[PDB]
C-alpha cells in the first residue's frame, strides 16, 4: 500500500529548491492529508518495481509483470500542480508476458520480458509494435542490435540513449528514432568487451551522453568524453602546432529538453564562443537557432591525427 504524489522543480536551480519542494509535499501529506486521486487509486494498492518519466507522459511498473502509462502536463499559472490524463491506457497483455525492467526514450517507452524481449511502443501511438511479417520480433531495432537471440537482464535509459546487458555479459547501446543520422558512432551491437572480466553486471546506469556500469567491485564507463576533456584536447592539438570545425557539419543537442539535430554555418574559431546553428527538422530528412558550444557534440568525426571526442 502506497500513495502517489506529484512535484515540478524548475531546472537550472540549487538544491535548496528540491528541498523546498519536498519540504512542501511533506507539508501537504502532513498538515493538510489532501484525498488519493481516482485515477492512480487503483494503482496505489499495488506494489511497484520501477516508475520512469517521459517527455509528456509517466509509465509504471508493477511487481505482477504489468506495465501502465499515464499522461501528465504542467500549467505555468499554477507553477498538485501536475495535471494528469483524465484516463490511464495499460498494457496489452497476451499470453503472460511478465514483464522485469522498464525505461523511458523521448520517442517511446522500453520493456523487458520475462524471457526478454525488447516490447517497446511509442508515446504518440497507443499500440505496442507488432510486425506483419513476423509476429514474435518486437522492437523493430531489435534485430539490427542483435539481441533478438539473447536473455536480457538489465536495462537502461534516458531521453535519447538506451543500453541493455544480456546474460551473456554482452552490452548493447543505441540511440532514440529521432537521432538517426548520426548513429552510425553512437551505436554498437550485442558485442562482449574485454573491459569487464565477466562478472555478473550489477547494474547499468546511462546518461544523455555516456553509460556506467557497476561490477561487483568496479565501475567502468563508456561513451562521449566530457566536455571540459574535450576543450582540453582540443586546444593540445591545435595550438601545440606553434579552422577548429569546418562549416556545415550535422551535430546533436538536448539543448531546452528537446533533443534536436542541426548543422553548423560558420567554422568555430574559439571553443568557447557560442556559435550559431541551422536546425534540421526530422520531416526535411525523409529555423535557425543560437545553440550553445558546450551541449553540442560534433559528431562528425573531424601531422599527428585529430583528437577523438569518443
Amino acid at each position: 500500500m502506497t500513495s502517489i504524489h506529484f512535484v515540478v522543480h524548475p531546472l537550472p536551480g540549487t538544491e535548496d529548491q528540491l528541498n523546498d519542494r519536498l519540504r512542501e509535499v511533506s507539508e501537504k501529506l502532513n498538515k493538510y492529508n489532501l484525498n488519493s486521486h481516482p485515477p492512480l487509486n487503483v494503482l496505489e494498492q499495488a506494489t511497484i518495481k520501477q516508475c520512469v518519466v517521459g517527455p509528456n507522459h509517466a509509465a509504471f511498473l508493477l511487481e505482477d509483470g504489468r506495465v501502465c502509462r499515464i499522461g501528465f502536463s504542467v500549467q505555468p499559472d499554477r507553477l498538485s500542480p501536475v495535471s494528469l490524463g483524465e484516463d490511464l491506457q495499460w498494457w496489452p497483455d497476451k499470453d503472460g508476458t511478465k514483464f522485469i525492467c522498464i525505461g523511458a526514450l523521448y520517442s517511446e517507452l522500453l520493456a523487458v520480458s520475462s524471457k526478454g524481449e525488447l516490447y517497446q511502443w511509442k508515446w504518440s501511438e497507443s499500440e505496442p509494435y507488432r510486425n506483419a511479417q513476423n509476429p514474435s520480433l518486437h522492437h523493430p531495432r531489435a534485430t539490427f542490435l542483435g539481441l533478438t537471440n539473447e536473455k536480457i537482464v538489465l536495462l537502461s535509459a534516458n531521453s535519447i540513449r538506451a543500453t541493455v546487458a544480456t546474460e551473456n555479459n554482452k552490452v548493447a547501446t543505441w540511440v532514440d528514432e529521432t537521432l538517426s543520422s548520426v548513429a552510425s558512432k553512437l551505436e554498437h551491437t550485442a558485442q562482449t568487451y574485454s573491459e569487464l572480466q565477466g562478472e555478473r553486471i550489477v547494474s547499468l546506469h546511462c546518461c544523455a551522453l555516456y553509460t556506467c556500469a557497476q561490477l561487483e567491485n568496479s565501475l567502468y564507463w563508456w561513451g562521449v568524453v566530457p566536455f571540459s576533456q574535450r576543450k582540453k584536447m582540443l586546444e593540445k592539438a591545435r595550438a601545440k602546432n606553434k579552422p577548429l570545425y569546418h562549416a556545415g557539419a550535422v551535430a546533436f543537442s538536448i539543448s531546452a529538453g528537446i533533443p534536436k539535430v542541426g548543422v553548423l554555418m560558420e567554422s568555430v574559431w574559439n571553443m568557447n564562443d557560442s556559435c550559431r546553428f541551422q536546425l534540421r527538422s526530422p520531416e526535411s530528412l525523409k529555423n535557425e537557432e543560437q545553440w550553445s558550444l558546450r551541449e553540442v557534440v560534433f559528431v562528425e568525426d573531424v601531422t599527428p591525427k585529430v583528437p577523438d571526442c569518443f
